[PDB]
Formats: C-alpha cells, structure tokens, sequence
C-alpha cells in the first residue's frame, strides 16, 4: 500500500539543542556493577558555560546524576570534539532488564545554562542488558539464551498497514501470554511507539534495515552494486541511530532474503564500528555469509537437509557441525503457519532444548494477512491474494498466519 | 590404529594409576617404547596412548611427547570421557547417534550433538559402537546413516571383530565353547568376554 501510513508530526527546537545523544552500559563479570556512560551532540552555536546533565532515576527515585562541560576526551589527532560531552554514571547492584523483567530506568538529558536555565530536555528510557556473543553461544547477561520468537508483520485487515496503538498493546500480550519472549519485525522497522512498549512490557525485539530484493535475479545483483551502495546504506545506517537507543533490542539485521552483495559485507562493517554493542545477523548468501554472527537459517529441517546449488541448507544439527564452524545458530523461520502449520513442531523445540549451540528460531508468522472486503449485503469477507483483481496474485500464501488478524488465535 | 598398552578399568578411581607422578616412567615405557618400533610401518594412521585408563597427568605429558618426538600421527585418547584435551580427535565410546546419556563428571552425548558443542573443533572417530554381542548391531544402520550425513564424523571402529571363547573337552572329548569362568576362576565376568562379530573358529555370526 502506497501513501503515508505512519503519523505526521511537528517538533520546536530550541538554537542550542542536542542533535543526538547516546546510552551504553558496562557490566561487572559479577554484574554488581555497570557503568553507563552517554554521548550527546549539540547542534550550531556552542557556549563554553552551557552544561549536560545526566541523571538516572529508577521507580520514582534517582540513583546515578551525571553533569558535565561540553567537549570531551580529546580524540585523534586535531582536536577534542568541540560539540560532544561524555557523561559516564557508575551503578552498582542496578537491575538488568530481562524478557521476564523490564526492569527499566529512567534516563534524562537535560543541557542547561551556567546558572543555570536548561535549554532543553530529553529523555531515554535504558535498561541494563549486556548482550554478547560468546564461545559461539549468543549470550545475554551472561545466560545462554533461547529464543521463542514470531516474526510480526505490522498489519492490519480494518486500518490495512497503519498500526493502531491499541493493536501493538493487543498483538504484544498474546505473544507473551503465549510463552513467546522474542519478537522479530521482517522486514522493516517496526513503528517507533513498538520499540517503547517492548522495553516496558518484556520480549526481545530484533530490528530489521528496510532492504529486500527477492525478485532481481540474481536476487544479489541490487545489493551486490557498488552503484546501489548509497541508497543501501541510508536503510542501514538510518535505522542504527533512530533505533539504537532501546533496550529491548538485542540485534541489528542488515537485510532480508537480498542475497549476498559486496554492500552487505560493508555494510555489516559498519554496523560494528558505529556499534559494538549488538550482534549482527544477515539471512541472505544462504545465512552462512561472513556478514552474519550468527547463522540464520530459514526454513531449515531438523532432521533433513535439502541442498539448492550455491545455497546449500543442511538439518540445525548438521549446520553447526559444518567444518570450520562456531557461530550460535538462531532460525529466521520456521514452522509455517500457513493453513495447517506447525506440524513437526515439536521436533524443532525438541532440538533447540537438546543442543546448547541452536538458540531456537522465530516462528513465522504471528498475524495472517488479509484485507476486508465487503459484500452486496455488506457483510465483511477477507480476501486472501489478489482478490481485488490486482495480477499476478500470489493469493493465498500471503496470509501466513499463527494467529487470526481481528484477531483470533490460529 | 596402534595402541598403547595401558588400561587401568579396575583401579577406583580410574585415574589414579595414570595421574600419579610415581607412576609415569612405567606408564611412558609403553607409550615410548611402542612408538619406536611401530612407527616405520606405512600402515597405522593413529597413535592411541591409552584405552579406559581415565584422564591422569601423565597421559597429557605423554601425548606432548608422542607429538614432539613424531609429528607425523595425530594422537587419541579414550579415556577422560575422550573430551580430553591429549586426544587430538574424540573418541566417545559406546556414544549413541539419537540420544546421549550422562553420568557425572563423564557426560555421553549423541554425536551429532558432541560436535556441536561449545568451543569444540575436533573430528569425532567412535572407539566403539553397536556391539556385536549375542545378538548385535541393531539400529547399526542409523550409525551409518549418521556417518555419511556429517563431514566431520569419520565414522567408528565396530566391536569386536571376534568373540573370545576357549575351547573346553567333554568326557567323550567334544570341543565346546566356553563363556566366562567356566574353568571355575571367579568372580567370573562369565558371556560378556566374546563380544564377537564373527565366530573364533572362525565363522561369522
């Protein structure tokens, strides 16, 4: 669907103001203690009495305040940035944000005047997670982790792609009521309200960048472009910033089903070095492409391997055990819900809980998509494919769902 | 595959034998004394210190030696729930394909799940598997089955290739096969000493 499907809004900026600003946290092996540093840039004019200020507030009382001149740390060679300030605030014994338990803090920046007025204030919601891959097992806050995971498409049959907020609030309590703890968006930034209600309500959230290119064949050829690069990268690049702040998110995936191209390799580069703080996981070049951290399979079987030329696929258990293998394995897909669905499902749990190195997979996908259709009497029908008439229809296979789109539990 | 002759099943624990200081220049006899004269022959691929001795101190520094003074062979031992760091390539024994049993301090997993497992890199030969006693070898084909399907298994060596029975004369001075203490030793382990695969006679079962 073609138009805008997402709100439009307008924001007042004061002259001096932060452009950006950015949460990280250290932990403790023992976890006792996390250090949370914030990095924030101020746009145009800069004044040498202006200061930030950073202060922690968990429940309704404050545990950490960090202040700060602008400028810091006199990086290579030049100059010390002039318009960035570091503020690092020591917690000790902080709680860790989980998918059992947000256990969220507060975070405001404010910058202020020497006396001071505060100019302007901004907030950050922060949990502290640290996520890493570690012995070729995904890791977070040091537990070995296994995700239940359902890939989302945000759709709506009534409201077609535009969310309501009531729906995310409806579609987030059955994926936990559920037991499912994990929650994937393919292929696309989900809107930016979803972020906030995962770092309050509990599940991880994998960002996906905005890039697909199943129909060009090769299906690499977009990607692979050193010409394409440019218009890749704002997808990639983009989404890092507006998305990093979160805590929810767990990990950065450069693109969807876009094959392997020379740009997604760069790409991934750069994901790292402007953040080292989420593993970065690409399905595309048969998921076993050096961009990917992890491998992705999708629509592996457990049991059997299927190969495809250039695009092997091998059951999760033999994949891992490929020669010159580490990297902890977690499945883009599986069991299909379409239809009938699911079948042999417990195979798949059955071998995610036996092997240590499989992290489970996300299940695909939590809402069928259909689109309401009125009849002569006007009653409500949905449409599966092209029923509209638009061709060529794929029809049926669209709708792929775990759960009614009104909705109603598949 | 040659090897070393040492096993120490009896002592309790296992281990003792091999991980005494006290103990090492009898251990390394066999090991040394072995590799000097097995190690022209074209043949053997492997050096095995080893089998059911446990993991002892002296079966680390005689792997480091068997590797120092010859480069050519790579080097495995069962022993230590064969996840020891001496054995160049695992060696569970008895390991079963579709599911794995752990006993403490020893933990036995299916194969296809102990190369998977954190931080290992080794390829995996079995010491043992579907044994061949009495009747034997069932489920022989999903080991099989397992061993084409994975690159990194090499496959496992059967046991064993022959029953072990001795010949015994009845009063008319008929040869029959015995099984165990039969002469009367004790405590006798009794049938389970054939596991064969083929008759001693030899015949094959």
């Amino acid at each position: 669907m073609s138009g805008i499907f997402r709100d439009v809004s307008l924001l007042h900026k004061p002259t001096t103001q932060i452009s950006d600003f950015h949460v990280a946290t250290r932990f403790n092996d023992d976890f006792s203690r996390a250090v949370l540093e914030a990095e924030v840039q101020m746009c145009g004019e800069l004044r040498d009495y202006l200061r930030v200020t950073v202060s922690l507030w968990q429940g309704e009382t404050q545990v950490a305040s960090g202040t700060a001149p602008f400028g810091g740390e006199i990086i290579d060679e030049r100059g010390g940035y002039a318009d960035r300030v570091t503020l690092r605030l020591n917690v000790e014994n902080p709680k860790l944000w989980s998918a059992e338990i947000p256990n969220l803090y507060r975070a405001v920046v404010e910058l202020h005047t020497a006396d001071g007025t505060l100019i302007e204030a901004e907030a950050c919601d922060v949990g502290f997670r640290e996520v890493r891959i570690e012995n070729g097992l995904l890791l977070l806050n040091g537990k070995p982790l296994l995700i239940r995971g359902v890939n989302r498409h945000e759709h709506h049959p009534l409201h077609g792609q535009v969310m309501d907020e009531q729906t995310m609030v409806q579609d987030i309590l059955l994926m936990k009521q559920n037991n499912f703890n994990a929650v994937r968006c393919s292929h696309y930034p989900n809107h930016p309200l979803w972020y906030t209600l995962c770092d309050r309500y509990g599940l991880y959230v994998v960002d996906e960048a905005n890039i697909e290119t199943h129909g060009m064949v090769p299906m690499n050829r977009l990607t692979d472009d050193p010409r394409w690069l440019p218009a890749m990268s704002e997808r990639v690049t983009r989404m890092v910033q507006r998305d990093r702040n979160h805590p929810s998110v767990i990990i950065w995936s450069l693109g969807n089903e876009s094959g392997h191209g020379a740009n997604h390799d760069a790409l991934y580069r750069w994901i790292k070095s402007v953040d080292p703080s989420r593993p970065v996981q690409y399905e595309g070049g048969g998921a076993d492409t050096t961009a990917t951290d992890i491998i992705c399979p999708m629509y592996a079987r457990v049991d059997e391997d299927q190969p495809f030329p250039a695009v092997p696929k091998w059951s999760i258990k033999k994949w891992l055990s490929l020669p010159g293998e580490t990297r902890p394995l977690i499945l883009c897909e599986y069991a299909h819900a379409m239809g009938n669905s699911l079948g042999g499902f417990a195979k798949y749990w059955q071998a995610f809980r036996q092997y240590p190195r499989l992290q489970g997979g996300f299940v695909w996908d939590w809402v069928d998509q259909s689109l309401i259709k009125y009849d002569e009497n006007g009653n409500p029908w949905s449409a599966y494919g092209g029923d509209f008439g638009d061709t060529p229809n794929d029809r049926q296979f669209c709708m792929n769902g775990l759960v009614f789109a009104d909705r109603t539990p598949h």
